[PDB]
DNA sequence: AGGCCGCTGCTGCTCAAGAGGGGTTCGCGGGACGGCATCGGCCAATTGGCCCGGTGTGTCGCACGATCTGG
C-alpha cells in the first residue's frame, strides 16, 4: 500500500498482485489512508 | 563454422434515402359504477345558573366613649 502510493502504482501493483503479499498495516501512511490511529504518539496501546 | 563472452548502440519507462408491414404504448375521452360526503331535525343529558332556607363567623359602616399627642 505505502509503496503504490509512494510512485510506481502499477508496477507495485503488478508486482504484489502475483505474490499475493499481505499488508500487515503496522507503518504510518497505511493508517492514514485506511483512517485509524497512527501508532505512535497519542495512537498508542500503551496509553489508550 | 558454430558456440559463446563480452562490448556497444538502440530503445523504452518514470520523476519533474426512402417506402411498406406489424405489434405495442399511451393518450384521450368516455362513461359506468360504487362509494362516501353534506344538510333539516332533536331531545333530554353532564356542567353551570339561580335561587329558598337556616343560622354563624367574620369584614365593613357607622354611633358612644377613653387616651394621647400636638396645637
Amino acid at each position: 500500500l505505502s509503496a503504490a502510493s509512494f510512485q510506481e502504482t502499477t508496477r507495485v501493483l503488478t508486482d504484489a498482485a502475483i505474490n499475493a503479499k499481505s499488508d500487515s498495516l503496522i507503518g504510518l501512511k497505511e493508517n492514514v489512508i485506511i483512517g485509524k490511529l497512527i501508532p505512535a504518539g497519542t495512537g498508542l496501546s500503551r496509553y489508550r
